[PDB]
């Protein structure tokens, strides 16, 4: 099928580190590849051993898959509505440059304001709604 790595990010640790790994990974069962081996390298981090190297393949293998669905699907999208161009731009991005974050906040504003009418300014300008019907 197709499912996420179950076996330990950091596989050569011993019991007292296995427990730790896999009381992790139950929480996480239901989670992608990247979703688990991120929240794994968290605590790896602190760990210090021949893991780094692991860390440094799976941040290209992670960046890669990320990047080229990103790239397809933004390709796509161009073509789609106008919001969803200002979404996939944003995952694009990322998806090259995860350090580069704060554009979350002009992703959200961008995200809003194709759905911000001026029917909902005009309404909400005044305060909540006032006196107005379903």
């Amino acid at each position: 099928d197709d499912t996420p790595p179950p076996p330990p990010f950091l596989a050569g640790a011993p019991q007292d580190v296995v427990k730790a790994f896999f009381e992790l990974l139950k929480k996480d069962e239901t989670k992608t590849d990247p979703e688990i081996e991120k929240d794994l390298d968290a605590w790896v981090d602190t760990l210090g051993g021949d893991y780094k190297a692991k860390f440094e393949t799976f941040k290209k293998e992670m960046k890669a898959k990320e990047a080229e669905l990103a790239k397809a699907h933004e390709e796509a999208v161009a073509k789609m509505t106008p919001e969803a161009k200002k979404a996939d731009a944003e995952l694009s991005k990322i998806a090259e440059d995860d350090s580069l974050n704060g554009i979350q906040k002009a992703q959200k504003i961008q995200a809003i304001y194709k759905t911000l009418p001026q029917s909902v300014k005009d309404e909400l300008e005044k305060g909540i709604g006032p006196a107005v019907p379903q």
